[PDB]
């Protein structure tokens, strides 16, 4: 066959071999590659390097083999994926949203990693995005950093990270009853995993949630047609007023 770019090459040997090392390394390719979907909302990887985050993401995902998630981490994938979360290739930023929020679950090394790494700023960015998969995601791994530390929850706070998850609670603007409100419902829950230190309300942050449109957010969401989302949002405003 044809002579191609040696980042070509190297990508097809390491995914054969699921070499985590040789696919941190190539995150940074800038190898074009041809048209392709392999996820329900990032946008297609246009490069080697956005490829290469998105077979590290699906290692990441993998439940029955957790050790993925360790040697990302010890490759360097971390200070990597929020490198790309710097880009302003949309692939490249959705392959490392969805990497890092995979990294981010059951296990705590690395969420601790994300934030010495400066990963929220990013993170609490991508809460404003229009893409629903995309606000999600970063809600949630800002959730699964902050839980950790009542420092990781003030630097959260300082960034804004208050302001963009009560965002979240916001329905849409045509809101049709038949749609699930699954991120309006996970939001909720990251207010109270914010608010409370194992079950132990802070009041600190308590208020800075009461600070902001989360009761004004929560009396709308109450009123919906949907138990579980009603009475979390019943719950939640209950302890805020």
């Amino acid at each position: 066959l044809s002579f191609t770019s040696n980042d070509i090459l190297r990508f097809d040997k390491a995914y054969d071999e699921n070499d985590v090392q040789e696919f941190v390394n190539l995150c940074s390719s800038t190898c074009e590659i041809e048209k392709l979907r392999m996820h329900p909302w990032a946008a297609d990887p246009k490069t080697i390097g956005a490829l290469s985050a998105t077979q590290l993401a699906i290692l990441a995902s993998k439940e029955n083999e957790p050790h993925y998630k360790d040697a990302i981490r010890e490759a360097n994938g971390i200070a990597v994926f929020i490198n790309l979360l710097k880009s302003h290739e949309l692939d490249r930023v959705h392959a490392a949203v969805v990497a890092l929020s995979f990294l981010s679950v059951d296990n705590v090394k690395n969420c601790i990693c994300m934030f010495e790494s400066g990963a929220l700023p990013y993170l609490i960015s991508g809460m404003k995005s229009n893409i629903d998969g995309m606000k999600a995601a970063c809600a949630q791994t800002c959730r699964n950093i902050f839980v950790l530390d009542k420092k990781y929850k003030k630097e959260f706070l300082k960034l804004g990270g208050i302001t963009q998850l009560v965002n979240l609670l916001e329905l849409p603007s045509n809101y049709d009853d038949s749609q699930p409100l699954y991120t309006q419902l996970e939001a909720i829950y990251h207010l109270e995993d914010f608010i409370l230190n194992d079950g132990d309300e802070i009041p600190e942050f308590l208020e800075a949630v009461k600070n902001s449109n989360s009761i004004k957010n929560l009396k709308t969401l109450q009123q919906c047609p949907e138990q579980d989302l009603a009475e979390a949002s019943n719950v939640l405003l209950l302890r805020l007023t």
